[PDB]
């Protein structure tokens, strides 16, 4: 429920990159950004472009997830697509939310360990 | 337009947890809206969502219609005062909200920059 909040905040800083709304607590995410090709990113983006949409990012969260690791790696997509696709792009992120939380709030404990136990 | 879903996100979210860490005076505009709406209203609101023990009455209330800037920033007021006196234990799907909230005021985004700036 702190993860929702957490996550949510740290894909729009991601998003718009306004260093007043920077926070510490999105720094352990952050490191999640080795789990992910920025090739797997750069197709990602072209993909949006090309349908003029978040279609293809709406795709990638509904790809299964069996145990943290996948949690990470799609936490860290998510802020890689909001950092890259640029503030100016009108998408309706509570979409993307709805998806990713579907997916990944049964690893929300498994995922708090990890962070902070 | 894509900053407006992102400052209303932020705004309502640090109204539900009220971390001082993510205040920003970004906020201090949209605080003005607190006069169009009552708190008796908003009384009324929490009492329904602890009886059903559900959003579900917040999410009927963002269903009401919206005709004019006036009633978005009623309606972006509500959302306010409810994430405030609902308190940051409770375990409310945002995303549900926000859905909703934009859904209906998306529209007039381009009203509600003028009227702020």
């Amino acid at each position: 429920a702190s993860m929702r909040t957490l996550l949510i905040r740290y894909i729009l800083w991601r998003n718009d990159g306004d260093p007043s709304y920077y926070n510490d607590d999105f720094k352990k995410l952050i490191l999640f950004d080795e789990l992910v090709d920025d090739d797997d990113v750069c197709t990602l983006i072209k993909n949006m472009r090309m349908t003029l949409s978040d279609g293809p990012l709406l795709d990638r969260l509904n790809q299964p997830v069996n145990n943290v690791e996948d949690v990470k790696r799609m936490i860290a997509i998510s802020a890689k697509v909001a950092r890259d696709i640029g503030r100016r792009s009108e998408i309706r992120w509570e979409d993307s939310f709805t998806i990713l939380f579907r997916m990944i709030e049964k690893y929300f404990d498994d995922l708090m360990t990890d962070l902070y136990g």
